[PDB]
RNA sequence: AGAUCAAUGGUCUGAAGCUACCAUUUGAGAGAUUAUAACUGAACGCCUCUAAGUUAGAAUCUCGCCUUGUCAAGGCGAAAAU
């Protein structure tokens, strides 16, 4: 069954603005501007007011009728990014070994050592427009941070997955930098 | 003394050439991705790796390096003398 016309709407808070067209986005706010293309989606973006974006299908299936608030969604992320940003806080667990955890290449790289005592360095490069630190007052503790929250969570997940165990269980060998946090920069 | 014959008379040494893991030398990179693990995220106001969109990804696959390249829209250039 078509649906003849499904929509959603997402309103903008004060001080930002979208200015959407043709299917790309251009959220801007006190923290940038984040820009997304939306044309692998075939429904009409408009501008209806001043802060009021609708995004609308005609004769959808319910396949094509998901992506309405999928669509709505990325843009209340995007509104997130500009306005407070995006922060993972991960922590490092082990039984013995101290994950030794650094930045290299201007602060563009994240270096892992000692992971269970293999002398092998783990690297995992950063994804423009996101930043990393390590915690000086909370030991084993590493904040990866930034405005996109796609970019900030494929950082976070790819040092998460870079540290895995071989050969042994993972019911007890329990090692590794998990994702223990997903917040704001400013504090909400 | 010099040699010849015995279908290579026989024994010892034997360069040269050929030749032995029986000697010596040389053998390696990317791309898209599978299974899988994940991101964001609906459907299904919650969840969800999946539906749209995204990551990492291999003795596999494609290419690179390497061999041929008298190739019928007679495969296609440069340049020399005619």
């Amino acid at each position: 069954m078509k649906l003849i016309e499904s929509n959603d709407t997402v309103v903008f808070p004060e001080g930002v603005t979208f200015t959407v067209k043709n299917r790309i986005v251009h959220v801007t706010g006190p923290r940038g501007t984040i820009r997304k293309d939306f044309r692998h989606l075939h429904m009409e973006m408009e501008r209806i007011g001043k802060s009021t974006l609708r995004v609308r299908k005609w004769f959808g299936v319910r396949k094509e009728l998901a992506a309405i608030r999928t669509v709505c969604s990325h843009i209340k992320n995007m509104i997130k990014g500009v306005t407070v940003g995006f922060r993972y806080k991960m922590r490092s667990v082990y039984a013995h070994f101290p994950i030794n955890v650094t930045l290299q290449d201007g602060n563009r790289t994240v270096e892992i050592r000692n992971f269970l005592g293999e002398k092998i360095v783990r690297r995992v490069p950063l994804p423009e427009g996101v930043i990393a630190t390590i915690s000086t007052a909370q030991k084993d503790e590493i904040v990866v941070e930034g405005n996109d929250v796609q970019f900030v969570s494929q950082a976070a997940a790819r040092i998460q997955q870079s540290t895995a165990v071989k050969e042994k269980d993972i019911r007890k060998f329990l090692d590794g930098i998990y994702v223990s946090e997903k917040t704001t920069i400013v504090p909400t």
